[PDB]
RNA sequence: CUGCCGGGU
RNA sequence: UACCCGGC
């Protein structure tokens, strides 16, 4: 169920450009779902499979759960890349037909941040009740506290590799911030 | 003898960062030998090879050429990278020993120039009468139009590729001139 | 695909 | 993930 303590910091890692060896950064969505009547939260992760994508896998999901429309719900998502143009428009789509459900977004990563189809699919989710925002400190502590498996001995230490993604968040706030007012 | 336009155009490359598709910017080295009466003046390219970076084969077979002790020569060196510290020791002990040469060096590249011995080795060329420059527009042009056939069509403009080389020699010169003033 | 750090689109 | 650029 938990994601390996390297996987965490391989997916997630937001660095620059990559140290070597190189490996593929692929997709990855962490969500949880947290009841707003005082009760507990319900998690897990996807990766782009099938016909797909996190996000998409991620929507029917939901639709599986048959939650409860008479209640108010907190989504949080952890994506390691932004999501798309297409995923921009069905999360869009999907939140305006669930408004029982409060939908916010974290991207480690801006994905082709510089083309205008990803820009204003961002810009549309922010316009669409769905904040994004670049996940910092904060948003990597609680996805490596509660996502990962922590049974096994780190080949690495796991607080410096946090600070590292703090200090790389940092570049990639103004980055998305600069898009917002565009 | 000649150089193919490909050959000059890839090895020849100042770029920082390399375009697709990837291939080994190899060292090579162009030279001109003149003499100071008049005579016209000599010419050829050397590779690195297994017992002797290009440099050093060259310096090394001047001995096997017709040229004579009581004339003196200015001998003119284009190379990809920029000498090894030890190519420098080498080029400064041959220059002591030959005051009937005068040697003048111009860099496409300089080689791995973010570390001290390579950046001491600069210094003492310059220190030792032998003058390091970055190659610029005029050297470029010099040796495009005296070292590679011309006869073949070329898959691409050669005064654009010229103009990109200027062009990127600048921060380049800009990296040698700090270095020569620590 | 010489290495590293950093800014921006 | 692409490009432009700065410095070491
Ligand atoms: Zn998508
Ligand atoms: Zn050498």
């Amino acid at each position: 169920a938990l994601l390996t303590a390297e996987t965490f910091r391989l997916q997630f890692n937001n660095r620059r450009r990559l140290r070597r060896p190189y490996y593929p950064r692929k997709a990855l969505l962490c969500y949880q779902l947290t009841p707003q009547n005082g009760s507990t939260p319900t998690r897990g992760y996807f990766e782009n499979k099938k016909k797909c994508h996190a996000e998409i896998c991620f929507i029917n999901e939901i639709k599986s759960m048959g939650l409860d429309e008479t209640q108010c719900y907190q989504v949080t998502c952890y994506l390691t890349w932004s999501p798309c143009s297409s995923c921009a428009w069905k999360l869009v789509d999907f939140i305006q037909a669930h408004d029982h459900l409060n939908l916010r977004i974290f991207a480690s990563r801006l994905y082709y941040h510089w083309c205008k189809p990803q820009q204003e699919g961002l810009r549309l989710l922010c316009g669409s009740q769905v904040p994004v925002e670049v996940m910092g400190l904060p948003e990597f502590n609680d996805c490596w506290e509660n996502f990962v498996d922590h049974e096994k001995p780190l080949s690495f230490d796991p607080c410096k590799m946090l600070e590292e993604l703090d200090k790389n968040s940092r570049a990639i706030k103004r980055r998305l911030e600069r898009i917002k007012q565009s």
